[PDB]
This record gives C-alpha cells, sequence and structure tokens, in this order.
C-alpha cells in the first residue's frame, strides 16, 4: 500500500439559494483544488456536511467529485450516517465507484462503548465495499473517546480492507503511537491543520483537513519549509494560519470556510441548518480579514 | 390545551433475525401498552432506534403505530434526523397521520450553540406539520447542553404550534423553571424514570420513558401512592425500579429493555449496529433479573 | 446510630474588610441558625471556605463554633484539605473537640482513580478522629466521580468509625442506591438545596445546604407540607426558593449568599480570593432581589 | 528579559519510610540534573507534590534546592495552595531567597470563571514577591480552562513582574498565540515531554516535565536533532520516550516516575496519599520496563 502523502481537501458542498445541492459549483472546486496543489479529497465528511444530505444526494455528489476530478485526485467517500441501513446503501453504492477508500466517522448518539464495539461497526461497513480500502475518521466532535491504537492492533484482525484512520485530534501522543501501530503497517493522516508542523515533527506524512480547500499553496510551503529545516520560515508562515483560524473561530468553520471559496471564484452558498447562515454584512467581514490574513498567492 | 397526563411510553422498533422491522410485533407492543395503562407513545425516537433507521422505514413505522393503536394512545413521532431534508420529508408525512404531536431531539454532530440557534432550527421543523403540536426533545446523550427555560420563553414568540418539550435530564432546578415558563403554558412531561417520585414532588404531571414499555403498572402505582401522600409505599416500589434499573445498567438500556419484552410475550429482537446484541446467555439473565426484581403484575 | 434530621446549615467564615476572620460575627451566625429552626451545621466546607483558610484559622474557627453554639446544634467539621499532613493536623484536633464527626471532600487536583483508593484516603483520615463519626463529603466540584453506592459498601469494611457520607450531587438514582447500601445502614443528607421534595421523595430525611443560612424557616416550611401531602404548597413554596437560587447564579453562591446574611443583621463580608467580591452596587442588589423573592419570616 | 532554554526538570519531592521529606535525597537528585545537562527546576509544582506538603514542609523544601543547587541551574518555585493566606506566606518567604520566578497553578476547587478573574488572582500572589519573575502555570489538570493568550494580554497591564506562562497542555493553537501575545514578549515554556518535537517545531525554546527527572541527556539529543533537522532521527528517538510514557500511564506518573529515579542511584519513596503506592512487584517492574524502553546513557 502507498501511504497518502501531501495535502487531503475536506471540500465544502455547495449549496444554492434554495438549500440544493450545486452540482456546477462542485465542478469548479474540483479544477480549482487540482490547480492549488491538492493531492486528494476527502468527501461528505465534516466539512462537506455530508450528514445534512439525504441518500440520494449524498450518492450523486461522490458521482459529481469523480466526474469532476478526471482521475487526478485519490478520492476517499464518507459514507457513515446515524442509520446503519443508509451507511450500508452509501457504502454499497460507493464500491462501484472510481475511488480510493470508503471512511465513517464514529456515531455521535449511541456512542460505541469499547474498541471492540467500534471495530465491530467499522467490519460491517468496510465489508459492503470490499474493493476499496476503508478509513475510520477519528474526529473528537464525534464523543467517541476510545484507544486509537488498539482501535488499528484489533480491527487489522477483524477488516481485510483496512487502510489506518484519519487523525482529528490534538493527541500527539495517541497518533504517534498510532503511526507505530502493527510496524508502521497503517495509515493515519493527521487532521488537525493549525498543528500541522507539529504533526508533521512527530512523523506525519499527509494532512486532511478544511482550510487546504483555499489554503493548499501557503500549506504546501510550511511542509517544503519543515522538510528543508527552515524552522523560522515555518514559525513565520504558521503566523498567517493562525490569522486564518482566527475567521474561522469568530464566524464559524464551515460557513467562514464556504465563504472564504469566494477568494477563488467559488459559490460554496450557506452551511445547512442546523448551522446558521452568515449575514450579508459578516461575508463582506469574513473576506477582508482572510484577505488581510496574507497566505493567498496569486497563482497556482 | 391539555397537558398529558400519566405515563407515555418510548417504544421499541423490533427487528426481526435479519434485522428487518417487524411490523407485527408493532401490532403486539400497542395492544401491551393499551392493555397495561400507558397513556401516549413517543415513537422513532431513542428507546425507538428511530435515527437506525432510514427515512422509508420511519414512515412506515409511524404509520403502523398509529393503525395499531386505533385511536386509543396519544401519538407523538419523533422525526429528527442529522439532515435537515430527512427530517422535514419525515415531518411533512407526521402531519398527513392522526398524531397529537411531532418532536425532534437536539442534533448532536454540530450543536445548536445558542438557544436562538435552536430555536431557528426548531421553527423549521415546526413549520413543516404545522396542523400538530410540537414537542423539543431535550436529550444530555445529545451534548446539546442550553437553557431550556429560556429555549421555552423564547421559541414561544417564534413557533406557533409548540406544545413544549420533555425533559430527559436529572436537572431538577432546571425542570421546575420550565414547568413555570410564560407562566406554566407549556406541557413539560419528565423523561427520567428512576427519578419519578422526585419529580412528581416538584410538579410533573407526564413522565415519558422506556421503563413503562414493560413495568407500567408498577411506575402508576408510585404515582397513585404519591398522590395518597403514601411516602413510605412510594420508596418500597422504587426499591423494585432500582434492581430494574440494574439491569440496564449491566446489559445495555436498549438491548435489555428489547428482552424484557418477552415478559410480556413480545419478540423485539437484537437493536441494530451501533448498538451490540445481547449473547443467548445474557438474554436469559437479563429475563432472570428483570423477574427477581419483582415489579410485574399478573394482570393488566 | 441516628440519623441526622432536617436542616443542616454549611455556615459561611465571616471576613473583615481585611480579609481577616470575624470570630465575633460566628458568634451571631450561631445565634441566628439556633433561632430559625436549623438543627446542625457543617463547618469548613465549601460555602464555609474552609480550604481558603488556613490550618491555624481553621482550627479557631472549628474552637469558636462549638463554643458559639452552645451545644445546642450537632456539629460536623470538614478537615479536607490537598495536603494529607495539614488533613491529619485538622482532623487530630478535631477529635479533641465537642463535635459529631469530622469529613472530608475529594480531592480535586490528584482525584482518587477508584472507589478502593478513595476509601484508603478516606480510612487513613477517620483514624485521626476515632472518637468522631465520619463522613465522606461527594461534592461534583471536586472532579471525583466515582461509585458512591460501591463506596458506601467497601468503606464499610475499612472504616470502623464510618456515619456515611454527605450528597452534593443531583443524580437521585445514586443517591437512593446510597439510601440502601448495606440494608439502609448509613446516614446519607441530600446536598442540593434546590432539588429538595424531589429528595424528599425518594427518601431523604435530612438535608445540608448553604441556603438554611438564610431561608431555613422557609424550607422547614416545605418539609411540613411535603409530610402532610400538601404538594401544592410545596410547589408554591418552591416558587419562592427558585427565585432565591437565580440570585446566587447571577452574582455567585459563596458572594451573593454572604450578602444574604445582612437580611438577619450579620456582616459576612467578602468571600477571599480566588472568588472575587460584589461591588457596592452589586450587594444592594444582591439584598433587594432576595427580598423580592419573598421567603423571609418576620420571626424565628 | 532570557526567556528559559532547554529542559527544566520538575523534581520530585522524596519521601521516606515515615512519610516524611528526605532533605538528604533532595541534594542528590540536584547533582544529578545538573551532571544531566538540565538547565532549570520548578520546584514543588505537580510532580513535586508541593500541594501534599505543608507551609513549613513547603518552605524548608525551597531553602533546600537552593542550597543544593549551589546556583548552577535556574529556580522556579510554585507557591501555590488552595488558601491564598498559605500562598501568600509561601511567596513571601520566596521573595526573600536566591531564585528566578514564583509561580502559582489553577485553583482546582472554586475555579476563576473569567480571564480577569485569573489576572486578579495572579496580580495578588506575584506582588507578594515583587523581586522576582512570576509565570502562570496552566495545568489542565486544574480545571482552568480560560484563554491563556487573554491572560497574558490582560495581565501585561496589571503584573509588573510578569515572566510568562508554563503551558502543560496539547493545544499547540493556544500555544502559538500565546508564543506571539503582546509581540513575543512573554516567556512560555512548553510542558507535555511526549509532544517535545511537535512543540519544536511550531517555536517552543524550553520545556518544564517531569520525566527530565531521569531522562535529560535522551531529551536533550531530540532537540539536537530537531535542531540539525534530523527528522528520522527525532522519530526513532521518539518510540523510546513512547515506550517511557506507556510506564507511567500503567504505574501512575508520579508514583512510577519516583521508583525511576532509582535508575540514577536515587531513592524518592513513594507518593503520599491521596496518590496510592506501588507494591514490592510493581516497583520491579517500573524499574524493568524503563530499562527496556532505552533512553539511558551510561554518561553525563
Amino acid at each position: 500500500m502507498k501511504k497518502l502523502t501531501g495535502l487531503i481537501a475536506a471540500p465544502h458542498t455547495p449549496f444554492d439559494s434554495s438549500s440544493n445541492v450545486n452540482f456546477e459549483e462542485i465542478d469548479k472546486i474540483a479544477k480549482h483544488l487540482i490547480n492549488d496543489g491538492v493531492k486528494g479529497i476527502y468527501v461528505c465528511g465534516t466539512t462537506g456536511e455530508g450528514i445534512h444530505c439525504s441518500v440520494e444526494e449524498r450518492k450523486a455528489i461522490a458521482e459529481r467529485w469523480v466526474s469532476a476530478c478526471n482521475h487526478k485526485l485519490d478520492i476517499i467517500v464518507h459514507t457513515g450516517a446515524l442509520s446503519i441501513v443508509d451507511t450500508l446503501e452509501l457504502t454499497r453504492h460507493a464500491d462501484t465507484l472510481d475511488i480510493l477508500a470508503t471512511s465513517a466517522i464514529g456515531p455521535c448518539f449511541f456512542k460505541p462503548g469499547s474498541v471492540s464495539d467500534l471495530v465491530e461497526y467499522c467490519a460491517t461497513i468496510a465489508a459492503a465495499a470490499p474493493s476499496k480500502g476503508f478509513y475510520y475518521y477519528h474526529s473528537g466532535m464525534s464523543g467517541v473517546n476510545l484507544n486509537m491504537e488498539e482501535f488499528l492492533i484489533q480491527a487489522d484482525k477483524r477488516i481485510p480492507n483496512l487502510s489506518g484512520l484519519k487523525f482529528n485530534s490534538g493527541d500527539l501522543y495517541e497518533y504517534q503511537r498510532c503511526l507505530r501501530a502493527c510496524d508502521g503497517k497503517f495509515d493515519v493522516p493527521f487532521g488537525v491543520d493549525e498543528f500541522l508542523p507539529g504533526a508533521l515533527a512527530v512523523g506525519a506524512k499527509s494532512a486532511v483537513g478544511s482550510t487546504y480547500n483555499y489554503a493548499a499553496p501557503h500549506f504546501n510551503s510550511i511542509i517544503e519549509a519543515f522538510n528543508k529545516g527552515d524552522h523560522d520560515a515555518v514559525f513565520n508562515k504558521m503566523t498567517n494560519v493562525i490569522e486564518l483560524i482566527r475567521v474561522l473561530v469568530e464566524f464559524g468553520g464551515v460557513a467562514a470556510g464556504k465563504i472564504a471559496m469566494e477568494l477563488h471564484d467559488i459559490n460554496a452558498g450557506d452551511p445547512r441548518l442546523p448551522l446558521m447562515p452568515l449575514s450579508a454584512e459578516q461575508k463582506l467581514t469574513v473576506v477582508e480579514k482572510m484577505r488581510a490574513a496574507n497566505f493567498l498567492k496569486h497563482h497556482h
């Protein structure tokens, strides 16, 4: 298996003014991602509001990404839902698409209470797309707080198509144990963009995140600086990352990140309820503060 | 408006050995509930595993309850889902049925961050079933930890069909503030069965819960004792309730509660993933310990 | 053993304008408590800011209460501190006083990680005052979240002078299991004043709390109403309790409760850092809102 | 001001078999720390069990470190206690010693509820040792979860001897905002040893921690490798760090870390209650697993 490298964007699902999926904007985001140096996409995940879409919408969205990317990006589709019936309907559909892997986030209502229980849930899902890899997505936001090192070690026995897990957590001690589980066999992309050089320094080889939708060249420059050992340059580039994150924290991560796509000529619309929309004034503020953060390049 | 009185069961969704909905067992549970002195049902809620079912299954389940109850019970249908599209499809369907009210539990992934935001989400839902009442279901398990007194006061302005909220929380200080919000206008059924006499004592008039599926006569006897001021009798009856709850805590609330339906000749099957099934040995243990708890009556 | 009955106040430690202990005001509070129908006191606890005082101050405070009460109240002294050396110095001193029992709250920094560990810590403390009873104080605020039923069952074996535990938690399911542990052997006073009728209804015989410092006659009237089965009267009296609690939540429980002592001609001063003082305007507001809550009696 | 550099050990307080302070072992630890390449010490902190010692013991301990270090290490004394009276008695004593700075951890029982409140508490403490620097110690274990960037910005106005804060938290996004607060003015040593290269990569210049008591040469080699950009070497050295941490998690951080001092001929004894002692078998296991982790050097 080849572990992912570089930046994996978790794209938005653009909604038009009637809160319907805007498929033409999905086409424009894919071209943008390819031009800005992203290597893969994780679709219908948290940033993608996949759980805000119906099964029918999710199936059309995953097909739209596969057509829009024209084989130039690795594609991972998140198929998780609270109902195993919906999840299995999405996962079976995903096994028919030209994609790299499926994935499921920890269920957030009845939360798996042990590693063994979580392994059984993931094994049922991964078996419905046995031709594709399978990533567990460890979320924090899910409330599923189980030992991920043990998850990889136990799931290795039970899930034949296991790829590894996406680590959306700041716990670098657990992350480094995951990197080493089963002699380093599994692929463990890191998922906290504002911690990126910290994860690089302890062994991350790829990162999945939402800011890569609009700041990928800037983060690729952090990766290159870190690699060259230019730690001064990593530091000054993270100053612009911290100003970006501040906009997300003030205005909402999905909402502000959607508006930030205007910096690349993309109209991603508002989020869906229960996420709230920004006002017309707030949208102008988001774009002005993202410009002031100074991470944009006038090129690809 | 007439506030609910007495016990409102949150019924299970029985699954057969292929994990499909068992509609004939729904018929048998409804007859049982009516015979055991339940006054209403809250369907497709947490105990009902509504979020484990697809939209199509949920619509068939709600119709099956309305046919099976033959107008003898008040029916509240929980229509909440993580996708507002699914929620609105269920809520519109529910507005066509002969039921009392719809309801939605706090979304557990992106959690409403203020009372105002939660009021906007509930107002969008309640407007899709404007002919029926609407209860918010306050869950704890949802992770949506906002001031429910303020929710009622703010939602009163914004939701014309607001009935009140179901209070699945042990916070009796917040519960009593809810009972009094807007001069006592709203209906606030209590939702923690093992605290029942405590909520009675501070003003509860009805309770919604899962143990009422199989212990309703016993809890109706607590209500009658409390009413008569026989606090000794309340105490000795709660000793049997505590032995019941211990079985739920040891073996899982949905799983053990489903097996307990065998005490009334009902085969409710296993839960769905991510909830795990009990072994054949554990199912025999659940039934023996529920018998030993001594809350069953050999009559209706 | 005779279980405590009625209201046990947790008195404040009055501080003068130099933040020194005001011993003469302790005398005035004791006379007040006896006149207002309190039956016991729990001194140097949370409301008492015992952990804000030095070992030397704490020893003088406990002696001042014993002199001021003139044998008319049962006295429990909280001797807990983060240092076992301080705790044991206080506990040994307390064994020499004419008091009913000592007590310790769960340590809040390194928190006992199992019931067994907590039993060993309490056994070491209770052995330093072997002539007096010993109550564990279960606090929530402590962060020590262990099964208190199991604590009583395990400590029964290990602590010869064990009296029971004071239950400052809203978990009525755990509270009722404590009431029944070892065939109902232990004394378990309830500790959430705004839940009082709820705990009465499930078996509480006494309650320890801070509002009893200034609202004892009103809560004694709730106890009498509940006993007579006058649930309407319990309800209308709890309306005044909820208006009292609102003042505590808005202005701080220790700070506002200290100012409320002005309603009984007592100058309890400000709290100590890290608790902040109220402004002169806020102190006038606290007293006006406590008057408006309408729980005061113009008599004893 | 010169920011700290390199490793700052948080030493243990050795206890003999009567649970008294072993002052002669303090002498031996200081010589060891100086020989193993530590640059400073943070005494009477969490690893030091300072809160388990009385005020009188704490004063003798701080004096013993100052005599034992013979001016070869920078010394920071943690003076925090739950009672401001104890804290101020310790802080005034510390102002008389030849040390670099005092420090206080967030109080864990009544927790400061705003940045402003925490600034007022720290300002009162730092003013009692106005000749020494002052570090706030941000702990997580304290439960004091306030914005530390805002703490530095607000405290800059109010505390004339403010040095900065010790950051015992894995939140690298907050840590990098602290590094930059007030144009990078404050000294912010990092406090999570198992995350060290991650904090290096985002700008840490020093680290305070307990593993530096017995693994300082190994972590100094990580610092040197990271500096040279040898990320392969950082990775393989962190494999030995993860095996060390596993021993702490299995057997208790203070208890196992005390036993690990046997690897340097130091008898640090057991912790004090409420921390539990290891059995004779467990102590042999701790030393065997710390040897197997392979981070020890047969030299200084």
